[PDB]
């Protein structure tokens, strides 16, 4: 039997895509002028990345983009979401690199020539390391360097690319990279994290305004959003913990963009932890530029408690055993007890209806929410290539169709969702987890670089084809 998503008559102008990030697929890590990103430097630190792996080669998209574009076309995608690497475009934060801009220009041409709409993200975590040595996102100047970087890329691609995203998942590059220590640059400093939160916001606002001036047609930002579900809704300790999580994960990023303010309860929670100190007059006005779309990334929601974990509990699944901290600045006491739900190979719970809940809440609580796109959704399960040369990944396929079902129901609930991008087009470097955690609808043999469309990829193409003529 087929899923709702496989039988639904989707809107004709609904946008079907797939997504990647530069650092995760490009390779050519130190060729053609590219120099260290914060991730290249981080990957030299012991314990940083599973298996001691790095970003030098990845799936070598830099040399295979033409053929990866042909795969997009064989899938029948409407659009391709990718990022440009700051570490490649302005190596070391010094001089612009024309070889780097030229690659992106050649990519964009391949896309357009094959009828595929480029959806560009400016920042997907690859700050040049040299700028981190000057404080990275703790340093206010970095926001203004990003502004110049944004203009530099738009000068080159603005004649052809109409869809511009400033940041992908700012929560990750701020909290998880400066507080939790799991992500580059691997710091564990609450004050540094909150500084990063604000300066990314400021960078977003500066760049949105400038890109608008330069005529960019659709400008937005992509956030990984969640539902903070209290483990026991009858327990004020859990409700408080859920509030604090909702504030940090969702509202600290949504409100300054859409409301021109940090939430009052959030500001109280992180009092004296370094957010107020970096806020200057006019900053929030700058941050809250109008955006034409909000990209939603969502893999699962969160079950929150304010109590210590109960004893019947599955071990945490972590990419390495390096010492790490809670990303929940000011609320590190909160915990996340297990729910009776299946999990992916990364230990992530699977709760498709949570997507529907999230979309509905956004729709109800933000009066002038822009149009929504699901800019990332996917799952990592272990893959093997059969002797017949196929990849049978029914659990990944099931995850995708089930979450597409939730989208359908969200649309029927009245939510304005206009597109969906599966993460990821290609198996790739999953950050601290390294290459063992595959997300692709397209398999990559890391020994030969050969791509193989997985069964989930074929199922996805088949769904699109039934909705495209």
């Amino acid at each position: 039997m087929n899923h709702l998503s496989q039988k639904f008559a989707w809107p004709k102008e609904f946008l079907w895509g797939s997504a990647t990030a530069a650092a995760q697929i490009e390779g050519a890590g130190h060729s053609y002028g590219k120099e260290d990103s914060v991730w290249d430097a981080f990957a030299r630190k012991e314990g940083a990345i599973a298996g001691g792996e790095n970003l030098e080669v990845a799936v070598d998209h830099y040399h295979r983009y033409r053929e990866d574009v042909q795969l997009m076309r064989e899938l029948g995608l409407d659009s391709y979401r990718f990022s440009t690497s700051w570490a490649r475009v302005v190596p070391g934060g010094r001089t612009v690199n024309p070889e780097g801009l030229d690659f992106y220009s050649r990519l964009v041409d391949e896309l357009l020539e094959n009828g595929i709409l480029p959806w560009l993200t400016l920042y997907h975590w690859d700050l040049p390391q040299a700028l981190e040595e000057r404080g990275g996102w703790t340093n206010r100047e970095t926001s203004y360097k990003f502004l110049e970087y944004a203009e530099t890329v738009h000068e080159k691609l603005g004649d052809r690319v109409k869809h511009w995203t400033t940041f992908n998942e700012p929560l990750c590059s701020s909290l998880i990279g400066y507080a939790a220590g799991e992500h580059a640059p691997g710091r564990q400093e609450p004050q540094a994290a909150l500084a990063a939160v604000h300066h990314q916001h400021l960078a977003h606002g500066l760049a949105t305004a400038r890109l608008r001036e330069l005529g960019a047609e659709h400008i937005g930002i992509t956030l990984n959003l969640t539902n903070a579900v209290p483990n026991n809704p009858g327990d004020p300790v859990d409700l408080e913990a859920a509030r604090r999580v909702d504030a940090l994960w969702n509202r600290m990023y949504l409100d300054p963009v859409l409301r021109g303010s940090y939430p009052e309860d959030l500001l109280e929670d992180v009092q004296g932890l370094g957010l107020a100190e970096v806020i200057e007059a006019g900053d929030l006005e700058i941050i809250s530029q109008p955006i034409d779309f909000l990209g939603v990334n969502h893999y699962h929601d969160d079950n929150v408690s304010g109590h210590p974990l109960p004893a019947g509990q599955p071990q945490p699944v972590v990419p390495t055993d390096s010492p790490k901290s809670s990303p929940f600045v000011g609320s590190e006491y909160v915990t996340f007890p297990a729910r009776d739900l299946p999990r992916t190979a990364m230990g992530w719970e699977v709760n498709p209806e949570g997507l529907r809940v999230l979309l509905n809440r956004l729709n109800q609580d933000y009066a002038n929410l822009p149009s929504l796109y699901i800019t990332e959704n996917g799952a990592s399960y272990t893959d093997t290539v059969t002797e017949a040369g196929t990849v049978e990944d029914p659990e990944r396929e099931e995850y995708i169709l089930n979450h597409l079902d939730a989208v359908v129901r969200a649309i029927a609930d009245g939510v304005d969702v206009r597109g969906y991008f599966v993460w990821s087009l290609l198996d790739n470097f999953e950050w601290a987890w390294g290459y063992a955690k595959r997300f692709g609808i397209i398999h990559v043999d890391y020994q030969t670089q050969v791509r193989t469309i997985k069964n989930s990829g074929k199922a996805y193409a088949g769904l699109i084809a039934a909705n495209r003529t």
